[PDB]
């Protein structure tokens, strides 16, 4: 049993879709480990996104993931983390993710695509420690 | 911002699938500008199926686009056009038509696959206008 | 055989509960016999909420269904009338409508109760006539 | 605008509920201002469950609450409190809790019936401190 | 632990509910011990609403039960036979069932009610031995 | 208008998924034309896994088959071989089967993977035969 990060973004948040996305993972069988509703820091921030500092997004990047509260959460189970990215769909809500999927069901826009899943085994370890430092 | 024709055919209708074809629009973050049921004429039925003036089925398709009523709507947002034919499924709701979309969860055959969108930014225009003169 | 009016007011259009409403009438077995979108002109707010002429409220019910616009539609079947009430629920959204109902399950306040169904078979014949005339 | 504490007992972890519990106060309207899955002390289960701190079943009521995780949350919104109430349904989940609840819906004994929601303003400031200190 | 007797009736699986009707009686925390799609001979019809023999509306009865075939169930598990009675709703789907039951949500008349359950533990041994000889 | 045999495994009766399974199935047009829950015999379970007799998984295939009861059913309508496959998803419900599916949705390991669904016409009649025996 592997353990994945799921954070709930700003815009899940706004739009009610907290209990959809949750459903979602527990109806799949995995199970939530930890779930938080909490603000971000800057320095959290910086951190989470420190792969993409260079480029030019990387600001409104930061800006976004700080503007509101997220739903962090651990999401704990077989194939966890490739569940999860299954579940959540592409990045292009449109033209990457299925319908069925969390982005292809609710998003529109890949700037506000609702959801975040570690996007490998090695990710998931650098996420969860970060996000939930001792665990 | 783009604009896009949704037509709710007379076998969703009788399948009494309105509200759950809505819904999807919906929640997945499109606005509905224009709404409305009616009957079609066979004048109108023509003018919407003009490129197949030619073709052999011809006849038997204004005969079932006008053999009940159908929902008209202008479906409006960010990537309207592509999202609603996202939304939708291929053309064979079996074959073509992934689980999750309207003609995947809920058809059989291609004759009756219970939605239209617009295919395209230039049809949209076309159609809007056969349907909606003057907005 | 029945009929009567059904109205989704602009709370209920602008929380995107169209679909949702319209299947719990489809899902209990009513058909829609007429569905439009439209908005409310002053006159018309003025003759649908007569009985209410003279009271304090009067000209805040006028700028709401004024304010935005509105889907009515035409609900027909066997005890329509009473089962669009059942189905909307009692006026205040807490205290009289039952969970399970529309009012009870998204609505808080009685000011932004969703929807709107005939009171009476008096009632229906004359706000068909008002809002649909010649249907 | 108020306040009100929201549980989620093992019994509606075990079961898979989370997502359910929380779509339902967010179509209702309401907003989560704050979310946590976490442990109970027993430390912490005797003050929340001081009331009954003579009577027989006290102790395996700690127990109960204490065997496994719990979700608490802070509900805010207009008539929070009594809208929870409404949601949750009574006690009895058979012969109290309306159908369309939360507990009319998925419960079949008092003992396991999922949530609990703080029964009056006073109650609410009471447990609000006790669960999420210094907010 | 009491076992009940449920049956769908021509009108339920006619409307494709079948699926519905037992998630309902499965997410309330109930066990389906049995379960059989069959016809109803005029011998079962008979014993089964033999309470109604002498009243004017027992050839219809039997007439219906028997015009296409039904589901029955043995639903087992605590209070199960009041469980599945507050599931199901009153028998006038619009003045006596609760919006949120199977009636509810799902009927307009009585004579087509979808769904039966035992009324009562006398009930339901009687019922059980009849549908299901040697269970 | 075909038939096809639908198995729904112990793993799906354990997680009350019976009702959602069969949902899917009508909703996308399809009609039950025969539904049983009932035990398995190794002679049956032998019959039905024939194909991988001398595979290292038969052993064990053999014993989950034969651990609980099961619900057999025999869908019919147009493309119901190809619709129920198609509704089923792919074998691996990770990194084959599509959002949306019931595998998709719902499942994580192979092994576990709730449903089957004839995969072919020839092998329908002779997993009807083996199931339905004279019909």
């Amino acid at each position: 049993t592997e353990r994945t990060l799921v954070l709930i973004k700003p815009d899940g948040i706004e739009r009610q879709l907290i209990g959809e996305i949750i459903s979602r993972i527990e109806r799949k069988g995995l199970t939530i480990a930890a779930l938080q509703l909490r603000t971000v820091s800057a320095e959290l921030a910086s951190q989470h996104y420190a792969e993409h500092e260079g480029k030019p997004f990387f600001g409104s990047l930061l800006e976004f993931i700080t503007s509101g509260p997220v739903v962090a959460a651990i999401v704990e189970g077989t194939r966890a983390i490739a569940a999860v990215r299954q579940l959540a769909g592409g990045t292009d809500p449109v033209q990457a993710a299925a319908p069925g999927t969390i982005r292809g069901d609710f998003a529109l826009e890949t700037q506000f695509n609702l959801v975040h899943g570690s996007d490998s085994a090695e990710s998931a370890q650098r996420e969860i420690a970060l996000w939930f430092p001792g665990a």
